[PDB]
């Protein structure tokens, strides 16, 4: 079922996950956001890339689909998406257009949100950084909690755990750290402008063409199935939510052949 139309004005938000260590302790995140995974991402860093036969690979990745850290963060962003477009709306089941894509980047964990409809514009878009921003920590802090039913937090996991909870204090003040920002574009006569033309097609052209790959200790050539590999992309994404929906790892490339082809070409 590919999209065929976005709610105007559309915005683009790029949300950092606010801890510097993230990569270097990325198992602390395996527990806090996706508690009873820890297990399948350590075997899955003894995993050969494909084209290379391996079924404990293949297993391994369909019981993580919907549930890896990665996924599980980027669910977290929609649901604080909605209920930000629900705040806009003064209303529980708002009308809105929601894209979110989650990336393992080289340096940052982040989240792309492509987000439309009423109750945003221009004039209130960049503003509403620190409240989007602070939505978002609850979420993720709400989750964390999850753990708890399990365990106590260890010290390094409550240690981001209280990073957390101070970042959405800040929130609350309007500071986001840097951690929350609006994408904005020049036109010709050097102009800002916040509000994404062409959804779809930032969608179809920046965000699609990558990779999978769910881990710092694993690789796109692991993560991505063959029939899935664009071969110019040199970034990667983690898991991606169209209006509530995934957008299954293995339709990734033909979703994107639709769209290019048939819907908005160019």
């Amino acid at each position: 079922p590919v999209i065929r139309a976005f709610s105007q004005p559309a915005f683009t938000y790029v949300f950092k996950f606010p801890y510097p260590q993230w990569k270097e302790k990325e198992w602390l995140l395996h527990a806090l956001l996706a508690h009873g995974t820890e297990q399948s991402m350590i075997q899955l860093r003894n995993c050969a890339p494909h084209p290379d036969e391996d079924i404990i690979r293949d297993d391994l990745l369909i019981s993580l689909e919907d549930r890896h850290f990665g996924a599980v963060l980027c669910k977290a962003v929609y649901m604080a998406t909605t209920t930000l477009m629900s705040h806009k709306q003064r209303n529980m089941f708002p009308r809105c257009d929601i894209i979110v894509q989650s990336e393992l980047g080289e340096k940052n964990l982040h989240c792309h949100i492509i987000v439309g409809g009423e109750g945003l514009s221009k004039r209130n878009a960049k503003s509403s950084c620190a409240q989007f921003y602070g939505l978002i920590l609850a979420e993720i802090i709400q989750r964390c909690k999850s753990l708890l039913a399990t365990r106590p937090f260890e010290p390094e996991e409550a240690d981001i755990f209280h990073t957390l909870k101070k970042a959405e204090r800040e929130a609350w003040g309007g500071v986001t750290g840097g951690n929350m920002q609006i994408l904005q574009y020049r036109d010709r006569r050097g102009d800002l402008h916040a509000q994404t033309v062409d959804p779809l097609r930032f969608f179809k052209n920046y965000l699609l063409p990558k990779n999978r790959c769910i881990s710092s200790y694993s690789k796109p050539d692991v993560c991505t199935s063959p029939d899935n590999w664009f071969i110019l992309a040199e970034k990667t994404y983690s898991h991606t939510l169209i209006n509530g929906l995934p957008l299954p790892e293995h339709y990734r490339k033909n979703y994107h052949a639709t769209l290019d082809n048939e819907v908005i070409p160019g």
